[PDB]
């Protein structure tokens, strides 16, 4: 592939330039300068040069990577105090400080956890279900799967029972694994498994009253069903195996299964990504897309059952840095969090971003004044939340897993002065490009192919559109138990189908433009990109989130439009006017971004409960579950048709 290069192959596709990676290499000096917690976090040479030793075993390379970084801090978790009422009652809560596990501890607790497990009698080879957010006992668990040799199933808090049944039926776990606020869910799908020989318990803390409690009913439960089964806490795990026997190495082969990510498409049937070996080797050796060698100071927030919260854990770690959690699965914490954690790095999803910018918007509201315009207000809240919210320290960031807005691209540079990565990639694949531009490696060969249903074909001008096609050195072997499934997915030539429809801006740069599932036809032959228009629309301050609902016997759009709190309560006196107020404000977007009229919604419903992770509607990247959403919202649209 070095041989079809050409004088028009991207540079970008390789390295970034410009004359100012010299003044960001400057600014991250300054910022280096008076921090003495970030002078401790550059990556080590010596470390990296062992970790990538061509023919290490994935656990070799592992114990390098955290034997080698030694007593530095790898994750940061807030800490909590127990508080006990006058009553006898006692809690926990959080406090307003983070404590951090180093490098050379998370091996040894792996270590201690695979030891008890082995004891117990889990072997290499069995599927380990894990149901939680993301944590440092979740950073153990799944550290203690690759040293135990084990399969990893992190499953989505918000699948139903009946389908995370199913995928239970499919990998006959040895091994239930949960965080404490997910253990009645746990204890259902347990009763339903009969292979569990091991409920393992943990973000626990026992002396808070409620978490004893989960606990007690566990185990009355599973008594009660006749269940000869360990329920173990992770602590007590740790504790216990710090003194057995190691467990035997793991098995070598680089094709052995390490780990399984579930998706959907739009049937809603979840099938498990496998990943071997070699595959979550590349999550550990190299982080997407780095703009420069920077002390990284990162933040968890996505679930470990999403490719996106191994990105930031495994690629934090992969240098040296210090990834630190979010204390909250509803993200409630998350910008007290920040302002504790002043992160360097922060690889966001869309919606996040657009809690940012709702932040923003409502401060701005509430600092309104007639002796500064609202742009000197804005400026100035923007340095606040730079400053405050996020920490001041923030030299990389970058947003993936779903499209984000120019918008939004400008107000995040704008805010965080610097650049915004664009990141797009999948499960399937691995990363695919960086601000448009394919990553070579590990991409080595893509095309587009025309879908004229939608009218997009390789001859548009002025850019070739079509569904995006790839073979990629990331490239996943298939899904779990599903050879017909992964077949369909792969053409005649042996290209990955994406499933997304993209124009090709040049050679190797490309622009994205949506689901290929998710574009709509209009009544009279229009096409409507819909995640382009709800990230339009979102950046209104009225509204909060939006789902955009068309039909093809239809000559226009609608929409279910979740207004902001601030909106909602503006108007709480005056129901009938936040309806035609949000109307205008979609038509002012619409001109903004030069959309066309029937890209324009011309009714809708407002929802006062916003979509969530834990309803369903919302994935746990937090992307809308279009099928979920139809499911949901469809009798009201085509009534709100109909009439
Ligand atoms: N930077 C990105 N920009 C636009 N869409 C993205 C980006 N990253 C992921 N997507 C979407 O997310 C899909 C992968 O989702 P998943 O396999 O569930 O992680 C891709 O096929 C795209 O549809
Ligand atoms: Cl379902
Ligand atoms: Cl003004």
């Amino acid at each position: 592939q070095g041989m079809t290069e050409t004088i028009s192959t991207p540079a970008a596709t390789t390295t970034p330039d410009l004359a100012d990676q010299q003044e960001l290499e400057r600014r991250v000096a300054q910022v280096v300068s008076n921090d003495p917690q970030l002078q401790a976090l550059l990556p080590d040479d010596a470390v990296s040069g062992a970790v990538n030793e061509p023919g290490l075993t994935l656990i070799e390379l592992i114990r390098r990577l955290l034997e080698g970084y030694g007593d530095r801090p790898a994750l940061g978790q807030r800490a909590v105090e127990l508080v006990t009422d006058e009553h006898g009652a006692t809690t926990v809560a959080l406090k307003t400080e983070f404590v951090t596990t180093s490098y050379r501890e998370l091996w040894n607790r792996a270590e201690a956890i695979a030891a008890a497990w082995y004891a117990q009698g889990i072997r290499d080879g069995d599927f380990v279900a894990q149901l939680g957010f993301t944590s440092t006992d979740f950073a153990s668990l799944d550290v203690a799967g690759l040293r135990l040799g084990t399969v990893s199933v992190p499953l989505q808090t918000g699948a139903s029972v009946q389908q995370r049944n199913a995928i239970l039926e499919e990998t006959q776990p040895t091994v239930f694994a949960a965080s404490v606020e997910y253990l009645e869910a746990a204890v259902d799908s347990v009763l339903a498994t009969p292979s569990v020989q091991l409920l393992s318990v943990f973000d626990y803390h026992p002396e808070a009253d409620a978490h004893r409690a989960a606990l007690s009913a566990v185990r009355d439960r599973l008594e009660t069903a006749g269940r000869t089964i360990t329920i173990d806490s992770l602590g007590d795990a740790i504790a216990r195996g710090r003194e057995l026997p190691a467990a035997p190495q793991p098995s070598e082969d680089p094709d052995a299964l390490r780990l399984l990510i579930y998706t959907s498409g739009s049937t809603g049937t979840p099938k498990g990504a496998m990943y071997p070996q070699w595959l979550v080797a590349n999550l550990w050796q190299k982080k997407w897309l780095t703009t420069t060698v920077i002390p990284s100071v990162g933040v968890n927030f996505m679930p470990m059952s999403h490719l996106a919260g191994r990105l930031t854990l495994m690629g934090t770690l992969s240098g040296g840095g210090t990834a630190y959690y979010i204390a909250s699965s509803d993200l409630s914490t998350f910008f007290e969090d920040i302002a504790l954690i002043r992160p360097t790095e922060v690889l966001f999803v869309p919606r996040v971003v657009e809690m940012v910018f709702q932040r923003y918007q409502a401060e701005l509201d509430r600092s309104l004044a007639p002796g500064e315009s609202n742009a000197e207000i804005a400026e100035k809240i923007k340095v606040r939340i730079r400053e405050e919210d996020f920490g001041g320290r923030v030299l990389n960031a970058g947003s993936g897993s779903a499209p984000l807005s120019p918008e939004m691209n400008d107000f995040m540079e704008s805010l965080l002065q610097v650049a915004m990565l664009d990141g797009y990639g999948s499960t399937e694949a691995g990363a695919v490009w960086r601000d448009g531009v394919l990553q070579r490696p590990p991409v080595t060969e893509y095309k587009l192919v025309d879908v004229p249903e939608l009218g997009y074909f390789t001859t548009d001008s002025p850019h070739p559109r079509g569904e995006l096609r790839i073979k990629s050195e990331t490239m996943f072997p298939g899904y779990y138990k599903r050879p017909e499934t992964t077949a369909d997915v792969f053409d005649e030539d042996g290209f990955y189908m994406t499933g997304d429809v993209v124009a090709e801006l040049g050679p190797d740069h490309l622009k994205y433009l949506d689901r290929v599932k998710n574009v709509l036809k209009l009544a009279q032959g229009e096409f409507v990109a819909v995640s382009k228009l709800e990230a339009a629309y979102t950046g209104s301050p009225l509204v909060r989130q939006i789902f955009v609902y068309g039909n093809s016997e239809r000559s226009y759009l609608l929409a279910v439009v979740v207004p902001t709190p601030e909106a909602l309560e503006r108007y709480a006196d005056s129901p009938d006017a936040l309806k035609p107020l949000i109307q205008d404000s979609l038509q002012q977007v619409a001109k903004g971004a030069e959309l066309q009229s029937y890209e324009i919604p011309r009714d809708f419903i407002v929802e006062t409960v916003p979509f969530t992770v834990e309803s369903g509607l919302l994935s746990d990247a937090r992307k809308l579950l279009r099928p979920k959403l139809k499911e949901h919202y469809g009798e009201r649209l085509e009534a709100l048709y109909a009439d």
